[PDB]
């Protein structure tokens, strides 16, 4: 019908390419993935249209809990019913469950109408008003995250009681319309010609080309003959490499470099040797080129999109066989796989236990560790990943039998399965196998790593794949996992390398998700408005004064097309935020080199809740922000669960498309540049510039407040100083430093991290010291309670460094010129200090943590 043909147009203008693109490739690998993947989606769909209310309320609505509560005191609550005005303010227990804190409105609401009420509170959720939130299930009221927010910045949670028939009316109104074994010669190619190849005339030009398995060489490296730099280069070479065609790895790529010498790099291009249909790859092959910025393995194995401009290598892979040649099936892997030998003292078996606690290891230990391999499975199974790494990928016969053993391997742990997405286990059967291990993730632990997930998926070789299927079935099941799952994925739309399988993925969620596609849309079209408002206001701030640019934005934002565009959506970096009312006479612009806007909302439904503001950033690469504040988040969720609330403001920070993105307001707050100005005739006016931050907590904290409001300032200063001290966040100052009215104190502009290479130290600045202390020269009680504080933070962090370790190496795939090498993750390795004993840590620490008061006492002696 007419719905099909538009919502194809939808989806194109949605994901930022048109999908007759994907047709026009007549690619079958392409072709494939979307019939498969929209059959697969569209099933999900069909499940979710039938789902109970209650569970509708779990893939809408997912419960935002504590992290304490994964896996008393009284308290004031507004609750009102569904389209009433009127609302019952009542005394509950924090200890009280949603479904008492309901039977006790529907009381409220018998004796009010003079009715009994045939209405059971079984029937019933609680709204948090005017955002998209609710309290339901069987967990106390202070479990929640909202009424958890609400004790302690003292004001009253206000909910709605909505019934089953409206969540049920919900689900219905959001409804989609109705043998290579035997083959024992070597491995070989042959280099056929280079097609608009640009260099410098007096060089000779060289290809290097090496075969992989994963990041490391199947075989030495082969260069082709150096021949004369021009345009279109031809060798007409057989290049042999040192490896049998029947050894060859399922996932063995063969990396190219195309390279000027007199060392100049122009080129690279990556390809499988086996096809997605596990068919040996035979013929001729044009592979668009990789302008380079040595071989590069990770990098992807599809070709250049650009063909006009893209020099391009002409390659032979030739017929080693009259009939195709298809990889074994596992059931033939298996049965040579189950042939083998099991044996040595318990001084060897020392031997093996020590170097499995413990990570580089000798050639030695290799063979023994090898031969031990039924003993790793038996009895250190957790120990798979040292297994894997000895394993020559080399020797068909030595995957048979290390895939023998990872088939009855048992399920791993999380931790252990997030190790094995790398792409250092680059087997198709072991990414099969770290999925499987990884579908007992809840949730919340997979919103947590979404991020990571998504960058492993560049490592990906083939189109349909574990991963992409683990993740769209997840995000297809909870609309918030599916909401970030299309941010992370559109924000990336402008690098060709990835357009393609992101595209697709996209396209393939929309299908199981008509009605999401359209709030996405919704959302799409405020941050088209944005960027045009944004624009205007770059190029108006260059020419006239502040007033006047801020006034022509005001008018530009009261046209019709921007007051409908820019109201009523769901906010990019939270779904549960409902952006309603955009308030024109409070949205301004910041003074910083990006002119970026700041746009504030109310919503009457969900009164001061409703008060939300977003920063649209416009110029700025902001994925290595999201990732900082994402690992202090973790941090905070770590913490929190061993009973440390450090009172942290991990704010919203989301990339939506090229240089382009959406930071969270956090208001009643101002940077400690802004405070420490001094100015006449405020609140907070000094004698001394040491006075003016605490000045101003007094100002925003009267009487018994600033007692609270200094020890939010000291929870929320360890955090930080230990996030920066661990995460190497250097170039802190006064202007990217920031403290809410509360007291806390968070840290913005995350430009820099892993030290980049010195070693950021810790940090204490003398101004916060003064705060700590109350503004007491001498105050060893509170400032030895801060430094505990620290230590007790940086303490836990220790304890899930091989989470971090982990989570940091798997994004070195998102290419951020700072988390690029081995380097990089080793600054976390020594932050953390996990060469070491807690004992030995903790002293490391302390006299890391004296040199900083050294430094704040340069300041002090002042
Ligand atoms: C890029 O621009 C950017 C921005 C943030 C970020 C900054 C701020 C922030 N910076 C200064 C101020 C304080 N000021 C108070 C007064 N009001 C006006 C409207 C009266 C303007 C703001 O706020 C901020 C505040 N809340 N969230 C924030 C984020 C972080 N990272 C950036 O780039 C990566």
């Amino acid at each position: 019908d007419r719905v099909k043909k538009l919502i194809n147009s939808q989806i194109s203008l949605l994901i930022g390419k048109g999908l007759h693109e994907f047709d026009s490739l007549r690619d079958p690998e392409v072709n494939d993935f979307r019939t498969k993947m929209r059959q697969f989606c569209e099933e999900a769909a069909a499940h979710r249209q039938q789902l109970g209310w209650v569970e509708w309320l779990q893939y809408s609505f997912p419960l935002q809990l504590e992290p304490s509560a994964r896996g008393n005191r009284a308290l004031l609550v507004n609750v009102k019913f569904e389209g009433s005005e009127e609302s019952f303010t009542f005394q509950v227990s924090t200890k009280d469950m949603p479904l008492a804190l309901m039977a006790c409105a529907l009381r409220k609401k018998a004796t009010v109408f003079r009715q009994p009420l045939v209405e059971q509170p079984e029937e019933y959720a609680l709204q948090v008003n005017g955002r998209h939130e609710y309290l339901y299930g069987n967990y106390p009221l202070c479990h929640f995250q909202y009424i958890c927010s609400c004790l302690h910045s003292g004001l009253t949670p206000h909910l709605t009681m909505v019934h089953s028939s409206s969540i049920l009316a919900m689900r219905d109104e959001q409804s989609n319309p109705a043998s290579l074994w035997s083959l024992e010669q070597p491995f070989s190619i042959e280099l056929i010609e280079g097609r608009k190849v640009n260099a410098d005339e007096r060089m000779k030009l060289v290809v290097q080309a090496g075969l992989f398995h994963g990041n490391e060489m199947l075989c030495k490296t082969v260069s082709s003959s150096e021949v004369n730099v021009c345009s279109e280069p031809v060798w007409k070479q057989r290049l042999e490499f040192d490896i049998s065609v029947c050894d060859l790895p399922r996932m063995a790529r063969l990396c190219f470099a195309l390279y000027a010498v007199v060392d100049c790099p122009i080129a690279w291009a990556n390809l499988m040797l086996f096809d997605y249909k596990d068919q040996l790859k035979t013929g001729e092959r044009c592979l668009y080129m990789w302008p380079s910025v040595l071989l590069n393995p990770a990098g992807t194995v599809r070709g250049n999109p650009n063909t006009e401009s893209a020099a391009a290598l002409v390659i032979y892979l030739p017929e080693v066989a009259p009939h195709p040649v298809y990889f074994p099936a596992l059931e033939k892997i298996l049965e040579l796989g189950r042939h083998g030998e099991r044996r040595i003292t318990e001084e060897e078996q020392l031997q093996l236990r020590e170097i499995l606690e413990r990570g580089e290891l000798y050639e030695h230990e290799k063979d023994l560790v090898w031969k031990m391999r039924h003993e790793v499975q038996e009895h250190f199974p957790e120990a798979l990943a040292r297994l894997l790494l000895v394993t020559k990928w080399n020797k068909h016969e030595d995957v048979a039998q290390m895939l023998y053993l990872l088939c009855s391997w048992p399920e791993l742990p999380v931790l252990s399965a997030l190790e094995l997405l790398d792409f250092s286990f680059p087997d198709c059967y072991v990414g099969s196998f770290a999925i499987k291990s990884l579908r007992k993730l809840t949730d919340d632990e997979l919103f947590q790593y979404l991020l990571q997930l998504v960058q492993v998926l560049k490592y990906e070789s083939y189109l349909d794949c574990e991963l992409t299927k683990f993740l769209l079935g997840r995000a297809l099941a909870n609309r918030k996992i599916g909401h970030f799952l299309f941010w992370h994925l559109r924000s990336e739309m402008h690098v060709p390398s990835v357009a393609l399988r992101f595209g697709l993925i996209m396209e393939a969620y929309c299908r199981g998700s008509t009605h999401h596609m359209k709030v996405l849309m919704k959302q799409g079209e405020a941050l088209s408005k944005l960027k045009a408002l944004n624009d205007f206001v770059k190029v108006s701030s260059q020419k006239t004064t502040k007033p006047q640019t801020k006034e022509m934005m005001h008018m530009c934002m009261r046209q019709e097309t921007y007051m409908e565009a820019l109201s009523h959506l769901q906010s990019p970096l939270d779904p549960s935020t409902l952006l309603e009312e955009v308030c024109v006479e409070q949205c301004t612009f910041m003074d910083s080199k990006m002119k970026p806007l700041w746009i504030m909302y109310s919503s009457e439904e969900a009164g001061s809740a409703g008060n939300v503001g977003i920063i649209f950033k416009n110029g700025d690469d902001l994925r290595q922000d999201m990732l900082t504040l994402q690992m202090i988040q973790l941090m905070d969720v770590l913490w929190k669960q061993e009973g440390l609330d450090l009172r942290m403001t991990p704010y919203g920070c989301l990339p939506t498309g090229d240089r382009t993105g959406l930071i969270e307001v956090v208001l009643h707050s101002d940077t400690i540049a802004n405070i420490q100005l001094n100015k006449s005739n405020m609140a907070a006016t000094a004698a001394f510039n040491k006075d003016a931050l605490l000045n101003w907590l007094k100002s925003k904290n009267p009487g018994e407040a600033l007692d609270r409001a200094i020890e939010e300032f000291t929870l929320s200063c360890a955090g930080y100083c230990v996030a920066t001290y661990v995460l190497g966040i250097g170039d802190r100052h006064s202007d990217n430093i920031m403290i809410r009215e509360s007291g806390q104190l968070f840290h913005i502009d995350f430009g820099h991290f892993l030290g980049n290479r010195e070693r950021v130290p810790f940090i204490l600045t003398y101004d916060f010291v003064h705060v700590i202390q109350q503004g007491k020269t001498n105050n060893s009680e509170k400032f030895e309670r801060f430094r505990g504080y620290c230590e007790r933070a940086y303490t836990i962090l220790r304890r899930h460094g091989l989470l971090f370790l982990h989570l940091f190496a798997l994004m070195r795939a998102a290419g951020l010129p700072e988390l690029s090498c081995s380097k990089d993750i080793q600054y976390l390795k020594d932050s953390l200090a996990l060469g070491k004993t807690e004992e030995e840590a903790l002293k490391h620490f302390r006299v890391k943590f004296n040199e900083a008061l050294r430094e704040s006492w340069k300041t002090k002696v002042n």
